């Protein structure tokens, strides 16, 4: 109901990237376990980034680590939070730049690959709400996110 005006997309874009996420957020661990199994799939460097579940190798064994659904969910509650600040984010992204530049040492590559991997299982899961409007919408909204931590990276120094 009450407007809230965001930033850099239109109310329209906003409004579409919102109107998924709820439906991500309606089955969080499924979708956090669809994304983060296609990104150690599609980019398996990715997973030395986990220490706690590196040595996973099948997806029988991705599907039955209780430690990367629990991972999924932190991934994706933290960047609805950022989503639903329709670009006034500064102050969440301030906290996760710290800890991803810092003590995890994450590049902006990573990013990438893991939006390709949301686009993907949103687009294979949401025929409804993610038709093409809404994935430009979505790919606004990633990039965003991402040109936008890049710069809290180099603010902290780190080649990123």
């Amino acid at each position: 109901n009450l407007y809230f005006q965001g930033k850099v997309l239109s109310e329209g874009e906003w409004q579409l990237v919102l109107h998924v996420w709820a439906k991500v957020e309606a089955d969080v661990a499924g979708h956090g376990q669809d994304i983060l199994i296609r990104l150690f799939k599609s980019h398996p460097e990715t997973l030395e980034k986990f220490d706690r579940f590196k040595h996973l190798k099948t997806e029988a064994e991705m599907k039955a680590s209780e430690d990367l659904k629990k991972h999924g969910v932190t991934v994706l509650t933290a960047l609805g939070a950022i989503l639903k600040k329709k670009g006034h984010h500064e102050a969440e992204l301030k906290p996760l730049a710290q800890s991803h530049a810092t003590k995890h040492k994450i590049p902006i590559k990573y990013l990438e690959f893991i939006s390709e991997a949301i686009i993907h299982v949103l687009h294979s899961r949401h025929p409804g709400n993610f038709g093409a409007d809404a994935q430009g919408a979505m790919n606004k909204a990633l990039e965003l996110f991402r040109k936008d931590i890049a710069a809290k990276y180099k603010e902290l120094g780190y080649q990123g």
